[PDB]
């Protein structure tokens, strides 16, 4: 991930005019949408939190949690730390990243800072649901000038996605001012 | 560098009792002494700055600055970012690291934050001297509880080291209070 950290613009887009910032959301969304396709109901929820983080929940099968045979860590971790641009890029450029995977009756959690895992992916409880949730706080060492999520920028792109991913429900919620939308084609 | 960041303890030692913190200094010093040893006048200057960074200056030949054939960046950057424990470990666990290399008539400068280079190594100017200066600000996200350098721990070690390195002048300066020491042993 150091290659992403040293030239973030080359991976995510302009880091000063809001371009890169928004592309962080879109990259997570692309992954989430593909999760939703493969598991009944087929809905994602994109939230702009008051603290300027964005979360993206899917009702998919859950990113795989088992130990990757070659890397020695969970498969989810491999995905978050090893170089569509990939979610590893978002993680690398995030001051904090929270990951919650619901899979095979189990809740798994892991926290990252600037792409470094704080601990291994751990089972924290039981659940009847499946899905993946990623909340990230964009690093303010990378993202300058435009540092706040703009609702309409996210809305425009998600609208386009709904048409292209038919049957996938896309919800957008803004906790700063209560704005919400529901794209479903 | 991510392997270090992931488990800092395994590389630098204990990040909570001051051991690791001071080990950062010693690792740099070891490299500096190796540099000073290859030159003739042989001097190193260790300074504790008032912002709790430490700088180490040597009058060696300067860390090589040419682009590394396979890595695609200057040799200095390869040394600072590709993993005693290696200076790359110090860089990784430093919130800021300033690198100044005087070599082949030219001053070279680069800044790192948490091991990440802010720009490629750049020729900023000219010089008649040679040497390598590294100044680092320990990461307070890594180093907890003991976060300030204790002059006495540095002095004791630098005094011991001076006996093992004949001809090498080691100066210790604390800009917080003005304390200075000069350890120079001529043996051999
Ligand atoms: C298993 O396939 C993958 O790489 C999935 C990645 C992924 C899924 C959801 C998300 O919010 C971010 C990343
Ligand atoms: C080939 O040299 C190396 O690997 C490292 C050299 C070096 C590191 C720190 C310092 O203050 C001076 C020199
Ligand atoms: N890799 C890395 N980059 C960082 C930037 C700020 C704080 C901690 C960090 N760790």
């Amino acid at each position: 991930l150091d290659a992403v950290r040293k030239r973030p613009g080359m991976y995510i887009g302009d880091t000063d005019d809001g371009t890169g910032l928004h592309h962080m959301v879109f990259e997570v969304v692309d992954n989430a949408i593909d999760e939703a396709l493969a598991g009944h109901c087929k809905e994602i929820i994109v939230t702009i939190h008051a603290d300027n983080s964005v979360s993206v929940q899917d009702d998919g099968r859950g990113i795989p949690t088992g130990i990757h045979p070659e890397e020695g860590v969970s498969a989810a971790e491999v995905i978050m730390t090893v170089l569509g641009v990939g979610v590893s890029v978002v993680n690398a450029l995030s001051q904090k990243l929270e990951l919650v995977i619901q899979r095979e009756g189990k809740i798994h959690r892991q926290i990252y800072e600037h792409g470094v895992p704080q601990a291994p992916l751990a089972v924290t409880g039981e659940t009847e649901k499946t899905g993946t949730m990623v909340r990230f706080w964009p690093s303010l060492e990378t993202f300058t000038n435009v540092t706040e999520f703009e609702y309409e920028i996210l809305a425009k792109r998600l609208r386009e996605l709904s048409f292209l991913n038919s049957g996938v429900s896309i919800r957008l919620r803004d906790k700063r001012d209560g704005k919400e939308d529901h794209f479903h084609y």
